[PDB]
């Protein structure tokens, strides 16, 4: 059977709840269900191994999801004693099934890394990239050109991989073994791109290849930038990444309607930023304003710094006109640089929209577990994140 | 059948998740499950009627859970056109079933008010109180002596209600119709009390009386002060209220083990304060420190401002010795008053515990739904809060 594990990096309960309200049609009376609402089946604890406290990082959480083992923050498929653990992908391969990963961050980032490689530290990018050549994964799509040298790519070409760097080349890929690196590091923010279908395209392509194996497959799809946006406390950019992730989930749903013998599992590796729908004593979340933001605070700050006359440009991208107080704040910030300007912009956006945050890091709240397919009910209720791995693994073909 | 609807007021996902870690035994390697972990079945959206935006208040959400209808923020069992809605309590009474409410806030606060009365505004405390005289609820336990005049109490007595004001009198109550008002307004914080069993006692007493009705009953239990602590961004006091609510939930589980034909549903009305486990870039939550706090910042402050030698007192109640800079922040806040001192203490608690907050009000994140009993599966997955009402109502006899 086919299997798809989708991870909304840093997508705690607030993110999915926010997405519903953000996408709510202001003209329709009721609030329309989102794909998350339709697929919710349970929740999961995200804590790492005891020695790391109660707040996990992406490496530890991904390790739990791919191996069913807890481990220290930073660990990449190795246990607390740095012993390499068998990932579900290895189990799949050992069973002659196809495997793959499609993400928006570098293909060698923590999450995908924990599914295809083993390393005592997530910081070892080049070694992890090289180790991926041992996984023999059929599909590797995402960013991270910076981490693969001409010589490494050559080794990948020798083992039968087709190397591509432009989305325009996807159409010509119709056979297993593809290494697609579509960006130096992470792919472009959805809010600043031509549309929100890039992750969906990598997903649809993965399914097209993987599904040609009668024995089945295990595909990992990660909405990696939800987390990055969360760290930046960037709500407008976060919601855009949420749409990109939701579109991909839709891609898989359609696939399942056409391939009934499949299991889809969607979850978060952890929560990021402490996002809150409503803030500062305000009992409301102004979604009308966010929808009007057509660019990332970074994009808006870059432009504002490059233009002599920038004020009109900022209001045009924010979707509203800044007042005198906020104008002076953008003015001072601009003199101090791009970074300080972005922060100034996000402060205005957050104050205007009543969006809250508690940290630039992670938080420990349990995340949601979603699923679709015959075995969906195995993931009902509360469970630890490691249990998600054990369940998916229990569906793989018999030992003999 | 027997039915129990337990509401953890303001108890979003962060609270129950925090509670697990807060309760985590430092000695055992594994993190033990909580009663919430064992009972979780789904989640619910909490938004109120469209005219009120996406963020609900307690009155609107309580109305949804009790009637299955959305309404504006502040509404007490009336729709957007201010029309009175039939609550599950009314439906229950109409079926000859017993009803009751047990809470830690005033008995006429938003939530319980939505289950027993009808009013266009939660603020009309006097009318709501008077209106409870018409609900015919067999059990009404909580705080709120402040809202029941001697004449009103007199009227309740004429209807067969036994009036009590001290927990010492519970034992003497063995028959239907009791008005228990155990405080001027809300009951004492769990962290400043003798133990976290007060709500469990009101709960157990409700079950004892209600279960004597062969036709069944519908009981509302609310851990009301979780929300209050959340509003004051008070984590140590919030965790204590969670313990008291978790104990009450345990009382009901025990009950069910002895009364198989029962349904328990636990949920929250909405989230409060934007609480977060970890904060300010720190990837951790210092639970060792919170556990050491033995009193509410409020209590700590009042005592500190009242005392001469207060330095050692604060450290003693915080469980850790404050530092140079923190002492001066406290010394100064202490000069302005109890309130400014409380804020200074909470700032220190949050900073050193890595506990975050985003507001003093509510937030819109969905909340969890827990259930136990034969019909527990009806509450699986995602649902709107109004649907929890519909499902519970569908199990009513007829
Ligand atoms: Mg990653
Ligand atoms: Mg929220
Ligand atoms: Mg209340
Ligand atoms: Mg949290
Ligand atoms: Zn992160
Ligand atoms: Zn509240």
């Amino acid at each position: 059977m086919g299997m798809i594990i989708m991870v909304g990096d840093g997508m705690g309960p607030a993110y999915t709840s926010a997405y519903r309200y953000f996408q709510d049609n202001p003209d329709t009376e009721e609030i329309e269900q989102t794909v998350f609402d339709r697929l919710l089946v349970g929740m999961a604890s995200t804590y790492p191994a005891r020695e790391s406290g109660y707040v996990t990082d992406s490496a530890a959480s991904a390790t739990a999801l791919a191996t069913g083992f807890k481990s220290y923050n930073g660990a990449i498929a190795v246990d607390i004693n740095k012993r390499p653990l068998t990932t579900i992908m290895q189990m799949a391969k050992a069973r002659g099934m196809s495997t793959g990963v499609a993400v928006t961050a570098q293909v060698n980032h923590a999450t995908p890394a924990a599914f295809l490689t083993h390393n005592e530290s997530r910081k070892n990018y080049e070694a992890i990239a090289a180790d991926m050549l041992k996984s023999d994964a059929d599909v590797i799509l995402g960013g991270g050109r910076k981490y693969f040298s001409e010589a490494l790519v050559s080794q990948f070409s020798a083992k039968g991989y087709q190397h591509i760097t432009e989305l325009a080349q996807l159409d010509s890929i119709t056979q297993p073994k593809v290494l697609g690196l579509f960006a130096e590091v992470q792919l472009p923010w959805v809010i600043d791109d031509t549309d929100a279908n890039t992750l969906s395209k990598l997903t649809q392509k993965s399914l097209d290849l993987l599904s040609q194996n009668e024995k089945g497959f295990v595909l990992l799809v990660e909405g990696s930038l939800i987390d990055w946006a969360g760290h930046n406390n960037d709500i407008a950019t976060a919601m855009a990444e949420m749409q990109g992730f939701a579109n991909a989930i839709e891609v898989v749903e359609q696939y399942i309607r056409q391939h009934p013998d499949t299991l889809l599992v969607v979850t978060a590796d952890h929560n990021t930023g402490g996002l809150s729908i409503g803030a500062n004593g305000e009992y409301q979340w102004d979604t009308k304003l966010p929808k009007g933001i057509s660019a990332s605070p970074a994009s808006i700050a870059t432009h504002a710094i490059a233009a002599d006359d920038w004020q009109a440009g900022v209001n045009q991208q924010l979707g509203f006109d800044v007042n005198s107080t906020e104008l002076q704040q953008l003015t001072n910030a601009r003199m101090q640089g791009k970074s300080t300007l972005e922060v100034a912009l996000k402060k205005i956006i957050d104050t205007r929209s009543y969006t809250g945050w508690t940290t630039s890091g992670h938080t420990g709240v349990d995340v949601q577990v979603f699923a679709m397919g015959p075995a969906a009910d195995l993931f009902k209720g509360n469970q630890d994140n490691t249990h998600i791995a054990e369940k998916m693994m229990s569906l793989l073909p018999k030992v003999n």
